[PDB]
């Protein structure tokens, strides 16, 4: 949190780099490493980098800057300093994620970091309030298909919950475990998950800038263990057809006055009118929030309308069918599960989107549905138009026009990253639908 | 620095091998190994070859000279001793960059290390400056190519500043680093760059024989590493068709009396008028500068008129399309930063040429042109002409012809060197201009 | 001739199938098939498509129109009916050589056949001439590397005039005189060439029209008989580097008043005023006919100034050093071999421009230079700038503007032909300087 703490890890701890991460428009992270001299002239040359920042061209990050106007900054944040583990112990390398700012020492509008840092202080400004999320990142773990090397296969066929040998990953779970509780975070359980190949580990909750810093490292860290163990671990939302797809399910709750504005002892299912506000403006939104926190083409594969998917926008308490899923657990641990999000969504804009159409609920006291606890995948189509479950849209370009007329995500995400988000998205929605796909040369090659 | 601190080191070290490295017209680095042996015996034999040097064949180093005067020699600069770490520890080897002198004990007219030597003590006479010189040298990291192993390709499919295991360099770029520090290098950043496998090393800057000197060593060091990876290092200007090529960005400034100065505070952009005088005395000089800073048929095809590159002949603040670019920073950093030199181009030549080209500007006080603060790459050639944006030459032989023409750049190369550069360009041109290439073939055989 | 002669041959000769050939802006032929029906029906729909003619697209075929204009004719020249021998003899496969007409019934000014007999009628209108030529267009035949299937080699290591089995085409060539004299063509001499697997067909000469429609169906003839013989014949200039390359030398003369105007008995050399004239045109335009008659980049790998070929623009009798020979023959026979051209132009724009630059001597009676019986490759570089004999461009591009600055040839060519062949040789000059070459790896990816 302090240079001096920073300073002093490094020359008791024999710290030689010092990784500047920060991330792109689409939540891919970007670093340059600095190199650490020794002695009092390296301590007092990492001094100036840390408080003053380092340059770096804007133009070839995705989604910042023009070339005729590349140079710009990044102001490290010393709370978020960590020592890689997979890196070596001797001559050890270092992060400390950094927030994106302008020559002239302004914070960038088109940061990610930034945008979620700003809805933060704004919400702490007006309410006294403290953002918590809790995601459950899924991924998949593969390995070369041995009749082709060219495609890849999940690891294992082990289902949800399984023992070894059938679960062929404890090994690598637990080399991540590790690799995670050295980079500060508090793992509260790993399992194998229900596809094949398929794992999960979770994490415990945090304040939306923290978490979204977690995210990030969770997924590098998941993907260079992997890489130790000859494995490829991947983050794609639906990466075989057939089999659950990779979720990321977030468990959220705002807390005014430091305490837990959820839970009312003397209120149907325990839940406060701050929670049915805040449900409510997530159901309102939902048509545009799955833009951003489902951003791929893929991700509408997982998230599939007509089949089972957190796709019927409504409410219910411990059912797995809906958007929305209210955990049985009371107290300071009342919240609700957005289940519609996969890990291919930048942490950032999704905590972004997810508290500004919330909080859009609790500043008008808008009302919420009443909860659906049948299942919902049971329901026919008919049924659910008399109760009126709309379903989140079927493609990307279906969520991004959602989205583009939305007022309250456009302004949440900033004129810089609203337009830059939907111009990359469009161009990649064009090239998915111009190009010729092997289920179209599969079933149209005999005709 | 003195002959004393050289055998001091030697005797303690047990340092066995002593290589007098040099450069021949080209920049190709050329050295000779000299075994110290034990005792005071060998100590009194290195100090000899170390004070009146030791003799060569001339004749088959390039650019040099003919057989029938083949005799000459090596004078090191003792200040420039340096172990090599990619060698032994034990009986560790160690190097001295000498000065090539002829068989009379006189400075060689045909040494590029000499010639830039020459031009910096002439500047420190009349005018009592300082050049400084810090590049970019970027390079691509090969591995063979598993469909054809006669065939290299990139080591990774990364991006700029990506994150492992995405980028698969921090590893090799961990060895650079250390193998720099122990030569003596202030590594500043290390980074991957935009095209798959490129990266980029950045170090401190000095004056530019110290400079010229660290990027000799600095691409030995590269591909030497390169190789202990199982990996092939290239500073080709443009490898490869449809992706980024190696660029070295020479950022530079002249100190008159210890001052900086190319900065004024009460100034436009903060640029005192012997910063203008200096761009235009460049921008004048460009189409001639190419030919020593881009000395490659290759090198016109990373630095292509028509096309997305630093070939508009303009200066600009924080505009990257330019062939000069103003970095934001002032005081002491005030500096311009000569876009158009790839690391192919031997750097005791292209320091003098900048720097004779830059001085031509400051004696005469030329007039330099209005800063292009917009994207050149977005206007038009009918809006170009209008403005007076002239192009750098589109192949080798149409620079050649510039740099023939070009009465500043002759007499600081000096008639040895302008005269065996264009005549071993010019073969190398002609072989190119003959030769077959496979283009041609794929175009052309079919009719 | 007339439409009943070509009836009559179908009628009796069973002709299944009337091929409507013509040629592209770069000289590529392109046909459609209309099958014939049987019985008076079928005679006279293919009378009302042989007077009217027939549509097609405009907009796909190289140099034409546009998409928005694509709507053009082809009107049948009966002169040029033949049989092709290559396709079956039962119900047998005739064609008819066609000019490109406008929607609106009026020649299309971008045609290349058009503008030769444009030319040709302007010719003699004004002066009662005939151009009269008769090319030698060699060619390669190659077989597939047995080291490597994906690369081609020469068929046989063949020299000049040599016997079999020496010369592994007599065989080859046989079926190409039989099927050449078939399609009307008076075959004069065939024989191996210089170099491995090269070859040379004569023809007799003809007026320029004869002839270039006799070049066009040749380079089909030497094409689809090669791969019956289970080869591959190439009109590359260049194919290979280290041998002689392709080259179609000129052979023309023009005949006012049915007379041979070049010859004359009581003269120098027993060449008349008008020849003279001739050629000092010829050598006048030399530098922007290279541009037509030498129209791909490979064409300047062959004809390479500074090495021997006929790049020396300059006269000689009996002498193949300069760029034209007048051959010994005289009477009828006199006649200039101009060079410079090899089969890779289109015949009639080669032609257009030929007799254009030609007739401009003749018109404004330009004296020619004096003969260069000495051999000009022996000749050194500061003798040939006393002489003043100046040599054709050293690269496509450099053609190109000599071409795009020439007043006779633009008027010869059109508008429509000029501008649309500098642009589409412009676009594929830019696709050679950007792509990287094998030659730039070899020689640049060890640095
Ligand atoms: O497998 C896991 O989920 C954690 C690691 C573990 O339990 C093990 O090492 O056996
Ligand atoms: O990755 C780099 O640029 C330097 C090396 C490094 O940071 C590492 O060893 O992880
Ligand atoms: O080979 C030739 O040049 C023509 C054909 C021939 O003479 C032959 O059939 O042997
Ligand atoms: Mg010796
Ligand atoms: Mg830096």
């Amino acid at each position: 949190s302090t240079v001096e703490q920073v300073l002093e890890y490094v020359k008791s701890n024999n710290v030689k780099f010092m990784r500047f991460q920060f991330v792109d428009i689409l939540g891919v992270p970007k670093n340059v490493a600095f190199p650490i001299k020794a002695g009092e002239k390296g301590i007092e040359e990492l001094r100036d980098v840390l408080e003053n920042g380092l340059y770096f061209d804007g133009s070839s990050i995705e989604g910042f800057v023009g070339i005729n106007e590349s140079d710009m900054m990044l102001k490290p944040d010393l709370s978020t300093f960590s020592v890689l583990p997979w890196r070596p112990s001797e001559k050890s390398v270092a992060r400390v994620i950094c927030d994106v700012y302008t020559t002239k020492g302004k914070p960038f509008e088109g940061d990610p970091r930034g945008c979620l840092k700003r809805v933060m202080e704004e919400f702490k400004k007006e309410f006294n309030g403290e953002y918590f999320v809790g995601p459950e990142p899924e991924f998949f773990l593969l390995k070369k298909d041995p009749h082709n090397p060219h495609k890849y296969i999940p690891a294992d066929d082990g289902g949800y919950f399984d023992l070894e040998p059938m679960d062929e990953a404890p090994d690598i779970r637990r080399d991540i475990v590790f690799a995670l509780e050295n980079l500060g975070f508090h793992v509260e359980a790993s399992h194998h998950e229900v596809a094949p190949g398929q794992h999960e580990v979770d994490f415990k909750f945090d304040d939306a800038l923290k978490t979204a810093d977690s995210v990030i490292t969770f997924k590098t860290t998941i993907k260079t263990i992997a890489e130790q163990h000859g494995l490829k671990a991947t983050f794609m939302p639906k990466p075989f057809f057939g089999m659950n797809g990779s979720g990321m399910h977030c468990h959220q709750s705002i807390w005014l006055n430091g305490e837990p504005s959820f839970y009312d002892e003397n209120a149907p299912y325990q839940l406060s009118e701050t929670c049915m506000n805040y449900v409510a403006g997530i159901l309102k939104h939902a048509k545009a929030i799955v833009a951003i926190t489902n951003p791929t083409v893929n991700s509408y594969k997982r998230l599939v309308p007509g089949y089972e998917a957190p796709v019927n926008i409504a409410w219910a308490n411990s059912n797995r069918s809906a958007i929305i899923r209210v955990p049985a657990a009371r107290g300071k641990g009342t919240r609700i599960e957005f289940r519609a999000p996969d890990p291919s969504c930048n942490p950032y804009l999704a905590f972004t989107v997810m508290l500004a159409a919330g909080l859009d609920g609790v500043k008008n006291k808008l009302d919420a549905p009443e909860p659906v606890e049948r299942n919902i995948f049971a329901m026919s189509e008919a049924e659910k138009k008399e109760l009126g479950i709309e379903s989140v849209p079927a493609n990307l370009k279906a969520a991004l026009d959602e989205l583009e007329n939305n007022d309250v995500l456009k302004n949440a995400l900033g004129k810089h990253i609203f337009e830059s988000f939907l111009e990359i998205k469009n161009a990649e929605w064009d090239s998915f639908r111009t190009s010729v796909t092997d289920w179209e040369t599969t079933a149209y090659l005999k005709i």
